[PDB]
């Protein structure tokens, strides 16, 4: 209602690492052995991911491209700090309502990213090679400020204390 | 027309085996030698795929699970004939408007599948291992009816002369 209907209906649960809601809906039987990965991985995993205003999914990164796909709701800012230190922002949403928004956004592997919404957004989020906690890094405020001092504001807004 | 804005904005072209409008938006750098695949494959490819009423994507199949994700518009019937010959139908869409629809539908590899809509639908469709024409089969009316005589109606509706 509408957020709760979607949480009920899709059986989302509060995301350990984030201010949002999720459930992994698919994990492929097929495996890849990929350099830079410790061990076999699944070819693909997909979650539902729902976000609400006020609670930013904080900076984090993985070893795969992460593909976001907009299902419902408002737009979703996806903040990105790339390894060369540069900052970009992609808008996930519906260009029919917001011309700068796209229904697909691919976050390159190794980019630190965080996300915020002004209302709520339901997304499907896919990762290939498939998600595994050994490949996940939750960013620490102080380490990120030290690495990227020129991005202090966005880092402050999108990390916990 | 909403359709043409999407076709314009997402640069869709009409689907060779269609249809159906599409564009491959992403193909992963990472590869993976999966048994039963002739050669390496990308781990993941994604397309926009847009459908309108009266024009059924005909029956086809690939060697990968194929994941549909609903972006905009009405529901999309996904007809499936599975290797054991049984028939199922998944509804891709928004369960807030249609209780039985879902934002994600995974078509298992090797299933023959076809899709129709009553209005229009924009979906993102992902394949892992990533799409490659050597893995694709377009269904032939005659061979499919030979194979699955109990599903003549649906094969008739979703194949071309
Ligand atoms: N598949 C997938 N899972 C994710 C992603 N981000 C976070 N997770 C999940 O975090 C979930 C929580 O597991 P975990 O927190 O370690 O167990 P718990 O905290 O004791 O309930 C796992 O199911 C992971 O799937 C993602 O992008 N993909
Ligand atoms: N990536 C991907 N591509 C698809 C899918 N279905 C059809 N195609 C595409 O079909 C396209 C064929 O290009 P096409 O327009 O036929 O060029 P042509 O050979 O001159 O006709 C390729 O770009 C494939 O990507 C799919 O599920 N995924």
């Amino acid at each position: 209602e509408e957020v709760k209907r979607l949480i009920a209906l899709y059986e989302l649960t509060p995301h350990p690492a984030s201010g949002g809601w999720f459930r992994e809906t698919y994990r492929s039987d097929v495996q890849v052995e990929a350099e830079g990965f410790d061990g076999k991985r699944s070819v693909l995993t997909m979650i539902y991911y729902l976000m609400q205003a006020g609670q930013p999914d904080p900076f984090h990164r993985v070893k795969s491209d992460e593909t976001f796909v907009h299902n419902l709701g408002g737009s979703m800012k996806i903040h990105m700090i790339h390894p060369d230190g540069s900052y970009s922002c992609s808008i996930l949403g519906n260009p029919l309502e917001h011309p700068e928004a796209r229904h697909q956004v691919v976050v390159p592997r190794r980019v630190w990213f965080a996300q915020e919404v002004d209302g709520y957004c339901l997304a499907s989020v896919l990762v290939a090679p498939g998600f595994d906690f050994k490949d996940f890094s939750l960013g620490k405020r102080e380490e990120l400020i030290k690495e990227y001092p020129q991005h202090r504001d966005v880092i402050m807004r999108c990390t916990s204390s």
